[PDB]
């Protein structure tokens, strides 16, 4: 089986570990977990049936049993954890956004590349059957020549502690806009924008509150998005061309419905687990299965979120938040 | 009754005349119609039961029986028709967009102002019960402090002859974006934007094809919109604040449903006429009734679309299409 080590024990790691533990046991095994102290780790390992527990990430890196490491840490803690794993020769699936700015990304990608090791950013949305069907509709030319993409993701997350935390690199862009940028990049072939324009405001805790972005893409098509940590939005994403519109319905960041020219299609989630910390958390299986296929084919990166695109998405996000003045220590 | 003269006999005038002829006869009477030749006018007057017919607009202006003139002409023909009516002392309800650029608007408004005569731009959307309810929700502070507005309107109109005509000032902005700009202006108190950013492409017939616009509004709120004459869009409009979202569902330019924080409300159209040339064409009654109330109170303009706002909407639209290079003779 693909032998997984789980790095950090917070909410996202529960979901992921839970999902992995529903997969065929000859395909995936969770063999270790690491926390910043032994008790947090041992408690996690009992709760989730993981044979080995560690009180540092460095120990999980060095475990010769682990083949791939899932980096579930908070935003500013990804880079050092990813770097430890790559140095020790582990493949890495790293939670989103991979790093807090472009240089963190470039640095992870250069390490992976130079060690000949697999690295992927866990933009789980891309592997949903509804997103795959959207790509197919684009490939088939069903919407005609493209014209415009649109995506939005906002909620009041002001009582979600880490979502509005300057020290944890929270804010609309890094929690929610990442989904918008990836959607728009996906529909326009992962191409680099020709021009970006941004408006938004800050939130009184030191992060961005609501931000809208206009991206000029090549070939005379553009997209825009709005994200927010205070204002509910429609949370859908569409792309349109001369023959019609395709739209991922709410929740667009883990979508189960695609409407293409009025025609609805539903793509049911796996039945298990229920009671995930995050809405639709069972859809994490799609990316876990994806990591195994890439590794089985000997790929050092995913064709669906290639590292050069992770770098561009990070360029875009950082340019966006710089245009409205929002900075972190790491810059 | 309020005695109406109808200027021009095309599709929009049928709808409007049809609507006026469903209203209480002690409240509204259609007493004349004018076309660019007598036969077009006489045929219209038989079809619609209008006692007097004219083969020029100048003759309808000078008719002492007409109190208010409805200017239903194509975009570039509004200004001269409005000016004739004002000179002859008629109140005027002028179809949208009032003029093709800001100067045409300024010039109509200055004439009306100086003659002490009522002028209103027929932005019919504003008088729909669903839009009025949206204003009330804004006034009541139901959504919390505002953050962002969004609106979109596109369809493939490339086989609608006048919609894509350079000579008739067609294009996405002047046919469809006008609805977006007015929606966004409405939700932000008719205030003048601090900054605008535009991306879009042209259409091979000489007009704009698809255009997205970002508008920075005061008090740290912004809106954006996308309009198109080739690409179907979701055709909804929303505004959101710290406590939730309000949204006018498709068709947003003549809306009958309002969703406010998940709660749906429907506002049925008048039962008559059916078979309007344009979708939901019966909602034109709301503005006809509005014109009569203003005139009855002796108003020289509408408090709901004040002329100073018509001027700003025209400033905005012209700035938008100049940013992407689209020009008409009149500029
Ligand atoms: O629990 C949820 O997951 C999302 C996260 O914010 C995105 O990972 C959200 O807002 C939920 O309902
Ligand atoms: O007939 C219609 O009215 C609209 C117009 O384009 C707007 O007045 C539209 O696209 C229809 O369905």
């Amino acid at each position: 089986a693909l032998r997984w080590g789980i790095v950090s024990v917070g909410l996202i790691s529960s979901d992921f570990t839970a999902v992995l533990q529903t997969l065929p046991r000859s395909e995936h095994q969770v063999v270790a977990v690491a926390a910043r102290d032994l008790s947090r780790a041992k408690e996690f390992a009992q709760k989730h049936d993981i044979p080995k527990a560690y009180g540092s990430y460095e120990e999980l890196a060095k475990d010769p049993n682990v083949e791939v490491a899932y980096v579930g840490t908070q935003h500013p803690q990804h880079k050092a954890a990813v770097m430890l794993c790559l140095a020790a020769g582990k493949a890495v699936l790293c939670e989103k956004p991979m790093g807090v700015n472009a240089a963190e990304v470039r640095e992870m990608v250069t390490e992976a590349r130079s060690r000949g090791l697999f690295l992927m950013e866990a933009i789980w949305t891309r592997f949903f059957p509804a997103s795959e069907a959207l790509r197919s509709v684009l490939a088939q030319g069903t919407l005609g020549d493209l014209r415009v993409a649109r995506a939005e993701f906002g909620k009041n997350l002001t009582h979600v502690p880490r979502a509005v935390d300057w020290a944890q690199a929270g804010g609309a862009l890094l929690d929610l806009g990442i989904y918008c940028v990836q959607f728009i990049s996906m529909v326009f072939g992962g191409q680099k924008p020709e021009k970006i324009s941004v408006m938004g405001r800050r939130h009184e805790t030191g992060v961005d509150d609501t931000v809208t972005v206009l991206l000029q893409y090549p070939g005379e098509v553009h997209g825009s998005f709005t994200c927010s940590i205070t204002a509910q939005l429609s949370n859908t994403a569409s792309v349109s061309g001369t023959k019609g519109m395709a739209q991922l319905l709410n929740p667009c960041w883990c979508p189960t419905e695609l409407v293409v020219k009025g025609e609805h299609k539903e793509f049911l989630l796996p039945p298990v687990p229920k009671n995930c910390n995050f809405d639709n958390g069972a859809g994490m299986s799609y990316e876990a299965k994806h990591v195994r296929e890439c590794l089985r084919k000997g790929l050092k990166e995913s064709p669906v979120i290639p590292l050069v695109e992770s770098e561009l998405l990070a360029d875009i996000l950082e340019e966006v938040r710089r245009a409205i003045g929002v900075t972190f220590p790491q810059d």
